[PDB]
């Protein structure tokens, strides 16, 4: 990506749609694999599109819930212009 991170990046861009490790971000309008209660019609103001990264529970960066079993949640590594 080009674009950066913005902090915890809640609505940075909306790029990155895959965790900092190889999970793949489950869909935030999806309550499978992961019936989690950070949904667009819960966080609507956070921006809950597709899959992205985004922050809607409000942490300290970008995460997303993974399509596995294996973790709950996790975090994403986007870039950052405020290095």
């Amino acid at each position: 990506t080009y674009q950066c991170l913005k902090g915890t990046g809640e609505n940075y861009r909306g790029n990155v749609a895959v965790t900092v490790s190889g999970h793949t971000c489950q869909h935030w309008s999806a309550q499978t694999p992961h019936t989690h209660n950070r949904t667009p019609e819960n966080f609507p103001s956070k921006n809950l599109d597709e899959n992205y990264c985004r922050n809607p529970d409000g942490k300290r960066a970008p995460w997303c819930h993974t399509t596995n079993s294996q973790v709950r949640w996790e975090y994403c590594k986007i870039p950052s212009c405020d290095s």
